Parts: structure tokens; C-alpha cells; sequence
């Protein structure tokens, strides 16, 4: 089960974001063969817990799998409120920290800056939607002129619909949902259709309002599943096995990964 601080065994550990004297980490799984000067898609996982609690190595099974595939494969953490004092809108500026970081370093990484993804679960891929959509919200000493938008996400059953007291900002300025627009990266999500934390149908709604929009937003129901049905560990691995699957198919229709 999953602890905080986590154990990542074989992951590269960086510090992304220094903020209130804490050091922010990446951890990096490598693919063989890798070499700096590549130009391979990088993956940023973002657990889920609220924003008030989780744990990197809820995504290190699916960094291991992405890394295996030729991805420079990463979890993220960021700061949550059980840590720190921190509300949601304090989250998604780290999430956007961590994309800003992959790409600034992006040379030394071995990745294109132009195929980095975000992912994450619940309150993670809520962050991984605010990395695709969501304007604003950068910590303020950043170089704004390194974009922090994500190339493509894939969320897990993600809270995409916030429409409050540990918000941080008005709750539409922290919405997915409100910032659906044209010309936004594509995207795949998965949510169990009995998800009773998440109702399904905020994010049936999202899924069709971006398609509206011209955008790639394909979102996979999992029948009678509930929230978290995809982890590492549920049931017998079946979804887990089954959203590693139709991820890694997304990728390589984008022409973010080569065909197995």
C-alpha cells in the first residue's frame, strides 16, 4: 500500500520546485538505450488524495510500463494540504511547475518539448487538466515565457467540474470544465460509470462539450466501475491492465510513441 515519503526504487530524483523550504521531486525512469541528445515523449504522473494527501508511488507501476516503451516516464510530487499550507489553486502551480521544469530541461532529459504529456487520478488529474486548459495560476517567479501546457494528457477518473473554502481562488478559475475552448492538446480519459466520489456525468458532459470545441477528448466508461477501479492492485489488474492498454494505443495514434 502506498506510504508518504515514497520508495521509488531505480527512479533519478530531482528537485523541480524549491518553495517555503521545500524541495519539490521528480522521480525519472529511463528507457534503455538512453541517451541526452534524444527526443523521446516524456509522461508526468500526478497522484491523486484531494490535494490533501497521496503519494508518488501511486504511479510508479505506470511509469515503469512507460519508460519500458521508450518514455522518459516521471512522478511528480506537489504539496497538499495534510503537509502543507496550501489550497487547491497552490496544487495546480506546482503541477504547472513540473511541466515548466520538463521542458526547461528538456535538452538534458533527452525529450521533445513539444511531446510532453500529463497524466494523473482524481485530484492528480484534475492538475493534469489544469496543465492542458486551465489559464494562469504559475508561481509568480517562473519564466512565464517557458510554456507549462502539457502536449496531451491522459487523466484517471479526474474531478473536472469544481464550479471552497480550501480553494484558494473563485472556484471557476480552478475548473476544468469552464475553460473548454478550441485548439486545445488532445486527450483520453477513463471513469467507471458507478463512480460515486466523481459523478460520471460531469465528465460524459465535459467530454462532449470538448468534442463541440473541435478537440480530441475520447473518454472510455468502465462499467459498473468505481472510483479508482484502474490502480495497480484493484481487482485482479484487469482495468489497470486495460487503461495501460488503450493509453499506450492513444500514444501512438498521436505519434507520441512507436507501435509495439
Amino acid at each position: 500500500r502506498l506510504r508518504y515519503p515514497p520508495e521509488m526504487p531505480g527512479a533519478e530524483v530531482k528537485v523541480y520546485k524549491k518553495v517555503d523550504n521545500v524541495d519539490l521531486k521528480l522521480y525519472i525512469y529511463k528507457p534503455a538505450d538512453w541517451k541526452p541528445a534524444d527526443r523521446r515523449s516524456a509522461i508526468v504522473f500526478f497522484f491523486g488524495g484531494g490535494w490533501q494527501s497521496g503519494s508518488p508511488a501511486q504511479f510508479r507501476p505506470q511509469c515503469e510500463y512507460f519508460a519500458g516503451r521508450g518514455m522518459v516516464a516521471m512522478a511528480a510530487d506537489y504539496r497538499v494540504g495534510s503537509r502543507h499550507n496550501v489550497k487547491v489553486a497552490d496544487c495546480v502551480a506546482d503541477a504547472k511547475s513540473a511541466i515548466r521544469w520538463v521542458r526547461q530541461h528538456a535538452a538534458e532529459l533527452g525529450v521533445d518539448p513539444q511531446k510532453i504529456v500529463a497524466s494523473g487520478g482524481s485530484a492528480g488529474g484534475h492538475l493534469a487538466a489544469c496543465t492542458v486548459m486551465v489559464p494562469d495560476l504559475e508561481a509568480p517567479e517562473e519564466d512565464h515565457t517557458i510554456s507549462s501546457q502539457a502536449n496531451a494528457a491522459i487523466l484517471f477518473n479526474p474531478v473536472l467540474i469544481l464550479s471552497r473554502e480550501r480553494l484558494g481562488t473563485e472556484p471557476k478559475a480552478v475548473s476544468p470544465y469552464h475553460h473548454i475552448r478550441a485548439g486545445l492538446p488532445p486527450m483520453i480519459i477513463f471513469h467507471g460509470t458507478a463512480d460515486n466520489t466523481v459523478p460520471f456525468e460531469t465528465i460524459r458532459l465535459f467530454a462532449e462539450a470538448m468534442k463541440k470545441a473541435g478537440n480530441r477528448c475520447e473518454l472510455v466508461p468502465f462499467e459498473g466501475a468505481a472510483h479508482g477501479f484502474f490502480n495497480f492492485g484493484r481487482g485482479d489488474n484487469l482495468a489497470y491492465q486495460k487503461t495501460l492498454e488503450l493509453a499506450d494505443e492513444f500514444l501512438v495514434e498521436i505519434g507520441f510513441l512507436a507501435p509495439k
